[PDB]
């Protein structure tokens, strides 16, 4: 089932009870990533902007995919690091010349063309102060349709176009929680931008329950952990239940049970990336490419 990545020993790092029933695995493949990301570095300091050692998927010693990718097709590993970084830097100028980026679109049909036009075209594209209204936005402001576009290639997956309608349908739960954990951990990142734009709010969901509930931040938090809990089962749930209807995609399926991957991985990465936490440093090897190589 797995032949890509090796379990994290639970003894090495933290979860924070934050994801109850699932294993840690790496990658095995990471630098991979390391490359694939720091080439978009590159290119975005040559083509649209200055970049250099930026804190984006790459961890020290949990990079995003790598970890929340980590079964994801050795070949396809660098691109995909390409993509995610891209994505988190166009996610910063939300919170010229880069069309250019068919280069990237262009490498994928080099690779499996059909995964390329699915999650290409998958790639289609405040205020909230009450919970059940945060969770519609947040759920694709954390980039489900961009996800599920990658995730697909990666593992090469081909799921028929009716199922779509279904899998989101399935992974709420899931993209809950890992909305919420993005929203904990990069809270202080978020919150110190909302105090510069001089906005009144923060589109976090720790915000909105400091309104909704009429309590300080501490509360917000333990409240919003006590959820996340909460939503691991709810999902966790599904996947038994799911786990035996032939209904249902082989890659779906496959698909859902890499899920549960990106959640652990979001936790321990979250815990550590150099993006929510400044404090943490690179690798030597992470660096030694940054500044001199790649
Ligand atoms: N798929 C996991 C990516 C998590 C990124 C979450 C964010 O990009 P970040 O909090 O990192 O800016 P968003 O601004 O959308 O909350
Ligand atoms: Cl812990
Ligand atoms: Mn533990
Ligand atoms: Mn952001
Ligand atoms: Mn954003
Ligand atoms: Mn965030």
């Amino acid at each position: 089932e797995f032949k890509y990545s090796e379990v994290v020993e639970p003894s090495t790092y933290y979860t924070e009870g934050l994801c109850e029933g699932i294993d840690v695995r790496k990658s095995k493949f990471t630098t991979l990533e390391d490359r694939g990301a720091i080439r978009a570095h590159e290119d975005w300091n040559k083509h649209i902007g200055p970049c250099r050692e930026y804190r984006g998927t790459l961890g020290p010693r949990f990079s995003f995919i790598s970890v929340a990718v980590p079964e994801c097709i050795p070949e396809r590993l660098e691109v995909i690091s390409y993509a995610n970084e891209f994505a988190f830097l166009h996610d910063d100028v939300t919170d010229g010349k880069k069309r250019i980026q068919s280069q990237l679109f262009l490498e994928m049909l080099a690779i499996d063309p059909e995964c390329a036009k699915t999650t290409m075209k998958s790639w289609a594209r405040t205020r909230f102060v009450e919970l059940a209204k945060y969770i519609p936005y947040r759920i694709m402001d954390v980039g489900e349709m961009f996800w599920f576009g990658l995730v697909t290639f990666g593992l090469g997956l081909h799921i028929p176009d009716h199922e779509l309608e279904l899998c989101r349908e399935l992974m709420a739960n899931a993209w809950i929680a890992v909305g919420l954990q993005n929203d904990i951990w990069s809270w202080p990142k978020e919150r110190d931008a909302a105090t510069l734009h001089g906005k009144d709010h923060v589109v976090n969901a720790i915000w909105v329950l400091m309104q909704e509930h009429q309590t300080d931040v501490d509360g917000a938090m333990q409240i919003c952990r006590k959820l996340i809990v909460e939503y691991v089962a709810k999902y966790l749930e599904v996947i038994e239940a799911t786990k035996n209807d032939e209904s249902i995609s082989l890659d779906l399926r496959k698909y859902l049970d890499a899920m549960l991957y990106s959640i652990s991985g979001n936790v321990v990465w979250s815990l550590e990336c150099p993006r929510y936490n400044p404090d943490v440093s690179f690798n030597k090897t992470q660096l030694e490419w940054m500044r001199q190589g790649l």
